[PDB]
């Protein structure tokens, strides 16, 4: 039925899981019609097995089955790229760490000790965690990396990077966004600061290993900080903000850029903050908020358009 | 985007375990609407937290928002009762064990030594892992036995259990489809085999500790196979189906009932089976095809509809 199909909502994420983290979409680039029977011989995959879950691939979308061989569909072309962010996503999507954080959600409900999903089911909160375990570090900063590269090219044809002197990307993960920004926008200085073991190293780029609850480093014209406040809770985000404050004088900007919350579009990211970070999906007004709690005014906002989702551009000033 | 909440179909899952595992949804009893706000004081279930999850089952049909309050949608009432079919199913669908054999069902694709996704996750197959585990054969048992409830009624309309003396149901489980028939159909002997390490007790059932691998026990007119071939590979199927033609005599009749490969309905299912057992859900035909390498005619076929999937009906005697 279609109730215990919902139910069983999960079988179709394992199903993509099993196509994409065997490498086997790999056999799918260009729109290409895969023979099974060929792959079978050539990749030592059991082809009645695989059959039957290409079947469901179909049935899902995600194949087209014509002639007794199968393509990936136009929108699902991206599965047959492992660097894509798609496949960085269903690695994690359904990884045991997240799984076992899942089966902690509804426990977490009933708790006020500011612990997440993800804390009470790995006994510390996700990024502490993440410094501890490579496959989850490497995939989850590989995922931010190549969502920074698809919205770079809107970025840059929204707002003149070009008034700037000094720019500061404020938990930039590898440093991807300012690296491109970079590339075209030339003869500034670009500083990234995050949680760095090690300090990664790029011509042109100033790595700062810091803590943006702590304190954010001031003499910057240009701050941004990209997908961090969903990670946080209301209070933790406006000392966040706060932290700007104090390092901002009356030149400064800080470009507040997230995934917006928009009616129209699905609440599963909302839920998949609270169980990982005790964070959630804000609305423009939610944004605007927790900037005029913190002592900033918005100068601007505008809408970037992105495949997967819509995101809110704030531009903040001190009072 | 489509794709994303595609690849995020585990978060519809893990949602509906979190309000039906902790208990929150048999709150929902009788379609009556719920301020959470009482809830949330009753229970102690974080308000704002468990407000947001509300808001994601709207948007999957499973609530309904009207007067600042949420019902059950009519088809998910079922989720107010701790004791339907649909509560087990979602306690099992995203489990651990189920989880850690879903991440080893691409690997096992690649494999020909006959062990299912779930052995290699857990080190047994499926049903004598059950054997240790109270959590998993605890639930898979319930699960069996409500389903077994649902279709008793139909089954009796459709086929004249009366002409028959001795009834066996072979893998029946807790047994609670010949203790439903028993109820209705009297002054008959009915007997139950499945693997037992200590028998269960019901009046008037002979309850066996058997093995359908090795041997069915032979001396009845009527034998069932409800849900098992599901669970077997098509050799495996044979076997079973061949220990069913020795045991049985020219007067003898097996009923094959099993959830039927209809091409409308979802492939998920069979994957499931795949990963579970190395088995699948098969068509008539498919069924038939088993039944004649194993020395079985298909005198009689019906299809018997319940809610969650239609039931083939398949009516074998000894050629
Ligand atoms: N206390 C802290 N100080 C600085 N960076 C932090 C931090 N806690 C988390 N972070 C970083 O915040 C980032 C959140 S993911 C966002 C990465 C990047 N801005 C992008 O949009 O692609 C991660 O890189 C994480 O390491
Ligand atoms: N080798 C074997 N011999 C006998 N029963 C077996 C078996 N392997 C598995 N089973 C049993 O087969 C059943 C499969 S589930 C089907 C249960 C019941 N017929 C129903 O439809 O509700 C389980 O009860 C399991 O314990
Ligand atoms: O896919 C994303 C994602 C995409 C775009 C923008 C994002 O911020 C995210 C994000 O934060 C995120 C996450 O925190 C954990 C995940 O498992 C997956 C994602
Ligand atoms: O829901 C079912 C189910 C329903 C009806 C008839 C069934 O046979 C099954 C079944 O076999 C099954 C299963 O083997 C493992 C599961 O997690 C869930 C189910
Ligand atoms: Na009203």
């Amino acid at each position: 039925s279609m109730l215990t199909e919902l139910i069983a909502s999960n079988r179709r994420s394992a199903a993509i899981h099993a196509f994409v983290d065997t490498g086997l979409s790999t056999h799918f680039k260009d729109g290409i019609y895969v023979d099974i029977s060929e792959l079978s011989r050539k990749s030592g995959v059991n082809y009645a097995r695989f059959s039957r879950l290409c079947d469901f691939l179909v049935e899902m979308g995600v194949l087209v089955s014509n002639d007794n061989k199968f393509r990936l569909s136009d929108e699902c072309h991206v599965f047959a790229n492992p660097e894509s962010f798609e496949s960085f996503m269903i690695k994690l999507e359904i990884c045991s760490h997240y799984s076992n954080a899942w089966l902690m959600y509804g426990k977490s409900l009933f708790e006020d000790d500011g612990k997440s999903a993800f804390e009470m089911a790995h006994g510390r909160p996700f990024f502490e965690y993440l410094d501890g375990n490579k496959f989850l570090k490497s995939n989850f900063d590989a995922l931010m990396t190549r969502v920074s590269n698809l919205i770079v090219e809107k970025l840059l044809g929204i707002y003149d990077f070009n008034q700037h002197n000094r720019i500061l990307d404020v938990g930039g993960g590898e440093g991807e966004l300012l690296v491109r920004i970079s590339e075209k926008v030339k003869g500034k200085h670009y500083a990234v600061l995050d949680r760095y073991s090690e300090l990664p190293v790029s011509d042109n780029i100033d790595f700062i290993n810091g803590n943006f609850l702590n304190s954010i480093p001031s003499g910057y014209d240009l701050y941004i900080l990209k997908n961090v406040l969903n990670n946080w809770s209301d209070s933790d985000s406006i000392l966040i903000l706060e932290n700007f404050r104090k390092a901002m004088d009356k030149n400064s900007s800080l470009l507040l850029i997230n995934m917006v919350k928009e009616p129209e579009f699905s609440r599963s990211f909302d839920i998949l903050m609270d169980v990982l970070f005790l964070g959630k999906e804000r609305s423009f007004t939610e944004f605007e908020y927790l900037a005029n709690q913190a002592g900033l005014v918005v100068q601007e906002t505008k809408v970037i358009d992105q495949s997967y989702s819509p995101y809110s551009f704030i531009k903040l000033q001190i009072k």
